[PDB]
Order: C-alpha cells, then sequence, then structure tokens
C-alpha cells in the first residue's frame, strides 16, 4: 500500500472526526484501488481528493456505541459512505467509486431538516474549483422533489416524523479524471415515499426532460405490468445536461426471474438477447447461493439465519427490503431506457465470503476472473470485528446492466463494517 | 507539468496568503523538479508536503509594493523562500531543495521579537507526525545563541534596534524521503553579530560537541591565518545527533583564490588535490564572467552595473556583501572539517543568463552537462517582470564542497523574483 503509507505520513492530522474517516475509509479506498491495479499516480490523486473534499463532509465520527445522530441508509450501521467495485470487462480494469452523504453541524436541525445544505456547499465549491461541474438539474430537483417551506418539516418533526437522508453525492474515479453524481430521495411533509405518486415525480422530471422515447416507453410500462413498481430515488450526473444520465429508481417486491424479464425488457418493449438474460440469471443464482436451475417462476428466498433489519427498511431506506431494486435511465435523446438491476445482498444470499465467491465463480466462468482473488482479499480489509465468512455486512448489492454491445456491466457495492459486535451473523 | 496541473486542481483554495505562496512557489518547485527529471510520484509527494506543511508557515503575502512587515534576507526583495539546485554527478540526478522562514501573526511582536515560535511549532508538529525528527540540537541552540529574556529585545526595539530573521528551516527532497535542517542566525540584545566573539558561539557548540578533531582543527585555523573570518550562522540537521552535521558559517572579506586555498585547506592542515582546487577556480572564474586565468592573488571585482544592495547587507544579511561565504562542518567523530564555499552571485558576476551559462559551460566541460538546457529554461520561469538576461535576481549563490571521493558537489541557490519593477538591472 505505497500510496496510502506515503500520503498518510505527509497529510496532517486535523481533528478527531476528519481523522476517524480518513483513517477508516482512506485505507479502504486504497485497498480497493490497489486490488484493482490502480497506478500509484491515480491512487495519489484519488486519496488526495478524498482527504480534502469528501472526508470533511462526512460529519461526526460514530460514538463508542457506533451511533450517529443522523444515520445514513447506505449501511445497516448507518455510516455515510458506500464503495462500489465495477468489475473488469474484456477491455478495462475494475473501477473503484464511492458515495457519501454530506453533513455539517446543522445537519437535521430545524434550519436544515432534510440535510441538504452541506451537499449544496460541497458541489458549489467543487464547481468553483474544478471544471465541468453543472448544477442545473441538481438545483431543479432540490426545488421540485421536496416541500420548500422548511418550517413545515420542522412542525412535523415536532410531531414525531423521522426524516432521513435526502441527498448523497458520488465522485467517480474513472480513467478520465473525476465527475460527480447526485442522488435524491424524495420526501414530503405529509405522506410516505411509498405514498408519493409516480406522477408527481414524473412532473419534476418533465421540468428538464419533457419528452423522450425512453421516458414514454417507461410510462407505458408503468401503467401496464409495471404497476407493482414503487419509486424510490432519482440520480443525475452533475455535468452539462445534454451529457447527463437521468436515473429513475424503483423498488419491486417480486424477485422471480419472470419478473426480472418483465422489468428489464419493459414489458417486451425493449428486447434483450436470451443469452444475456440467462447470463444475468446465472449471476443472480450464484450470488444468492441458489441452484443454477432455480425456477424462473419462484421468488428468491429471504436470508434468515442472519437476523437482518428487514422491518427497518422502506422506500427511503432500500438497503434491506424484500424485492429487487432497479433504475431506468430515461435521459433525453435516448431511444429506450437503460435498465440496471440491483440484487440486495443484505436480504438475499449467504455470508459475505459465499457471496463474493459466488460472484467470483461467475466472473471466472465468463473469463473475467482476472482479479477475483484480489477482490476477495480486499473484502477482508473492510470488516472489523469478525471474519468475512461469519455473516453479512460488507456486500450491500450486486448490479447488472446490459451494455449496448451485449456486454454485462457488473458492480459490487461494498460498505465498511466497524462494529466490534456485528449485527448480522 | 502534469503533477502541478493535476494537484493544483484537486487541492482547495485556502485564503489569500496560502494561495499566493502555493501558486507562486509551488509552480517554481514543480518546474525545478520537472527540469531535474523527478518522477511524477516524487513530485506529488513534495508538492503535497509543500502545500500542507511549508506554505501555511510562509506568512503574509507581500503587498502591492512587494512589501513585507518582516522581510527575510534570503532575497533582495525579502521573500521567505530560497530554492537550491544540487547539480547532477556521475551517479545521481539533480536534487531540488528549498528553505523558508516560518512566520505567524505574532512574528516580530514583543512576545516573539526574533520570530522563533513558528519554527518551534512547525518542527514539533512535524516531529509528532513524521518519524525521525530530533530537536535536541534545535532546542539547545535556541537556548544558547540568544538572550533569553524577550523583554530585553523589546526594550531595544523601543530604542531603534532592527532585529531580523533568526531561524530558517529546510526540507530536503532527496532520494530517500525527506529530513529537516535548521539555520540559526545569532543575535544578542546589545551587540552586532560582527561584534559577537567567535568564542561565545564555540561555547554554545561545546554544549553538544565538546571535542572533535574537526573542531580542534578549525579553532587552530581561526587563531592563525583564519583570523579575518567572521561568524555568520550555524546549521544542524534535525535528526539523531550522532547522525547530524554541525555547520559553522563564516564570512570572509577576501575573495582572491590564494585566500580560497587558505580557507578550504584550513591553513594547510587539510590538503586538497590541486586538480580539485583548479577545478573550483575554473568554476569561480566562469561563474563571475572572469578570464579563466584570473590571477590567484587578485580579489574578485564587485559587479557594479547592477546597483545591488551592498550597503544593506551585513553578517545577519549575508546575501549581498563583498567576500565569500563558507561553512565548516565540525560534527563529532569527524577527522577534519568538511568545507563548503559560497560564491555570492548577487555581488559578483553578470546577469543571470551569463551566470547560468558560465556554470553550464563548466558542467558541460566536466561531462555533467546532461541537464543544463533544462536548468536554463527552468530559471526563466522564476523571474516575473523581466527577462533572465537583463539583470540579477534569481541566482543568489553557487557553492562547492569537495566530497570524500574527490567529487565536486556543486549547488545553485535560486530565489523567486516577483517585482514588476526589478531592482537589479
Amino acid at each position: 500500500l505505497k500510496a496510502w503509507a506515503s500520503l498518510s505520513l505527509l497529510l496532517p492530522s486535523r481533528g478527531p472526526d476528519c481523522d476517524y474517516w480518513w483513517k477508516l475509509t482512506g485505507r479502504h479506498l486504497a485497498s480497493l484501488m490497489e486490488a484493482a491495479g490502480y497506478a500509484t499516480e491515480r491512487q495519489y490523486e484519488a486519496l488526495v481528493f478524498h482527504y480534502h473534499w469528501m472526508v470533511p463532509y462526512m460529519g461526526p465520527a460514530p460514538e463508542a456505541d457506533g451511533k450517529l445522530e443522523w444515520p445514513c441508509p447506505l449501511t445497516v450501521e448507518g455510516l455515510p459512505i458506500e464503495y462500489s467495485w465495477k468489475w473488469n470487462t474484456a477491455t478495462k480494469r475494475p473501477v473503484v467509486r464511492y458515495t457519501i452523504e454530506a453533513k455539517n453541524r446543522f445537519t437535521g436541525s430545524s434550519m436544515d431538516p432534510l440535510n441538504q445544505d452541506p451537499s449544496r456547499e460541497l458541489l458549489h465549491r467543487l464547481q468553483m474549483s474544478v471544471p465541468g461541474v453543472d448544477l442545473t438539474w441538481f438545483n431543479h430537483f432540490l426545488a421540485t422533489l421536496y416541500d420548500q417551506d422548511r418550517s413545515k418539516y420542522a412542525q412535523a418533526v415536532a410531531a414525531g416524523a423521522e426524516y432521513t437522508t435526502s441527498i448523497m453525492i458520488a465522485a467517480e474515479l474513472e480513467p478520465n479524471g473525476l465527475t460527480t453524481k447526485t442522488y435524491f430521495i424524495p420526501q414530503k411533509v405529509g405522506l410516505s415515499l411509498s405514498d408519493l405518486p409516480v406522477s408527481s415525480l414524473m412532473d419534476a422530471i418533465a421540468g428538464v426532460c419533457p419528452q423522450s422515447a425512453a421516458k414514454s416507453i417507461l410510462e407505458e410500462f408503468l401503467t401496464s405490468s409495471g404497476g407493482n413498481l414503487r419509486p424510490t430515488m432519482l440520480a443525475v450526473d452533475n455535468v452539462k445536461p445534454s451529457d447527463s444520465r437521468l436515473k429513475f429508481y424503483f423498488q419491486s417486491p417480486r424477485t422471480n426471474f419472470k419478473s426480472v424479464r418483465n422489468v428489464m425488457t419493459l414489458g417486451g418493449r425493449v428486447p434483450i438477447a436470451e443469452t444475456q438474460l440467462q447470463d444475468l440469471r446465472s449471476l443472480l443464482n450464484a450470488s444468492s447461493g441458489l441452484p443454477d436451475d432455480y425456477a424462473e417462476d419462484l421468488d428468491l428466498p429471504l436470508a434468515e439465519h442472519f437476523s437482518p433489519p428487514i422491518m427497518d427498511a422502506r422506500e427511503e431506506k432500500t438497503l434491506v427490503l424484500p424485492g429487487f431494486g432497479y433504475y431506468f435511465d430515461i435521459a433525453p435523446g435516448r431511444e429506450y431506457p437503460e435498465v440496471k438491476i440491483f440484487l440486495r445482498l443484505t436480504a438475499y444470499g449467504q455470508d459475505d465470503t459465499s457471496m463474493g465467491r459466488g460472484i467470483s465463480a461467475w466472473m471466472t466462468a465468463h473469463g473475467r476472473g482476472e482479479y477475483c482473488p484480489r477482490y476477495m482479499s480486499a473484502l477482508e480489509t473492510l470488516v472489523h470485528g469478525r471474519h468475512l465468512s461469519e455473516g453479512k455486512g460488507v456486500h450491500t448489492h450486486v448490479s447488472c446492466l446490459f451494455k449496448k454491445d451485449g456486454t454485462l456491466d457488473i458492480t459490487s457495492y461494498l460498505v465498511p463494517e466497524i462494529s466490534s459486535q456485528p449485527q448480522m451473523l
């Protein structure tokens, strides 16, 4: 770990909170970056960027009780960070990225009850300092996905409402520099996200994308055989809007593969080659430890010998609820939505070692095994207070999206586990 | 300039003073490091170290009048930084280092009239953060080279005394990591440094080096044919004392080469091969634009068509006074002093281009030309508001020390020139 050892001796100490997150998550990024074959120069830049721009926004260190005043749904322990490992393809090495929730001293207070001001400030300071940052859609969705009179959210909190994370921010450490994305979890003063009609969200979407074939294909799908999908999230890239994706996330209670076929083809409107679909289904069964011929009409079985927090998840906290996550990318000028499916590895599958080996076997079987032993090893540096094989807690999702060349883009979403007394064994 | 372009887009803005010095001197270090063939990884580390540890201690930005409340004798413009270029040998690439004076808001005030507290804090914070920092000799020379009742210096300032820089700090960016050095300019409440007896300084030296052959050889030299040398400075390395050099700097009014022979051999006590001495003399004549056969009995002629601040220099401000600088390294366990001579390129020689080409011709003539065109080019990025050939201001010294293998260790000491209205043309 040359980059991390060097940089962490040259970068000064700064206060207990920054030092906590820098030491905990800076080392994790370095392990993942090293396991993925990142050059030392690329590692230095990412770690330097992490130290100065992300760590200061990660808020307070957790307490001895691994407790935080404003916990984040990215983790069963509520930590404000999630890593992702995009798997190597034929033509590219793995890509390491991560997401944070931005926090400050007023996070969650009556002046900022949905904790949105630190993200505004982080993205604006990045825009003033680094080229190519565009916040048109960021600012538009701030104005339209939420009630605007903050004192309405405060009155409701004064009546027992439990508001949580609304915005998260990602920097991509992809081969060309870095660009940013924003995630919005909509929340209103009087109703649940589950109660939020899709139509209101689509009205907000119509403010920047009034028509597109992809959008029209998705709304036709949603009023037919897509009716069981519940909206959960929206994401944008903070770049020139004509270059930005427009990701509309949904929760589906069903997990049988027949349902997967339905969602990913948008009810047959957007066909997918059967060899690609069968490859996805192989990955889904290998990841959750099911027989390779698991029936296409059967829902996946919930993990149970793991006591996960299923009753604590919802649309606003999608980490641990039964079902699949999806997004539909419906950006303007798209002929059809791009679809990504998210298998929830907190709710399905076995321990982290089995899950990582299931994904590894799939990669190996498809000639992408190049980096699996390094990935398994890096996983072990992410959990503190247990072995990787004793329970769940590092893996949160594995995702698949069918690229325009038939290629399966696969991503492991990973989370630090800190607690000395693990909560899923 | 890949490292500098990358790093200076990832490192945030911080306040006008830090931003001034980072943009001005961070780019200079990058040019010198690039011209010397520094790998990108080494460049990132140095620039990161510069940004966090040195820049914040460089104090206020100069004013529109290129003015500073507490100016530093490193520069005719008083800037608190000097770079050095150690020339390539047969076996090593050039080495880029620099020196700063550490400053804070109380610099020069009645509570810190010799401006020593920022250096204490910088070195202590480095010691707490980076391994191998030892401050035994630093603290010893703080206690013995100065009067200790600060309110005596303040009374004297209340009577028109003009106290100046007392301590400067260097980080070496040598092939193995980085280590630190400290320079002490002694100053007392009632007498000039020129009036400071050598004996009092040697008493301070005896506190950490009570006897050594090198020390004894130097005091025999100084009471015989060395009697015209005036002490100016002491330096230590902030490392384990048994690994530290112990550099005792002197000013000599004479600059004829017969005098050089006398000083560098310590009055014949430490012989030097005649081919090494004649090589030095060639470099001295080439650097100051004199005929190669300049007589060994003639003092060098002062530059004049350059209006330098000769009447403003003294023992405490050795940049521009007639004569040579020397140091004698008399560390314990040394059989004989190591001697380094400093030719003052502010007082002797022609414009910066001629001086740089004189040194370049010498290097080329001795088969060390490898990097001269890159050095000439880097020089041009150091002066603002004039061309390198129109006057003096970048070069401050060129130095030579005879290594234990006959090798001539040669260093160019360089300074940023900022003023739009240059003061030496």
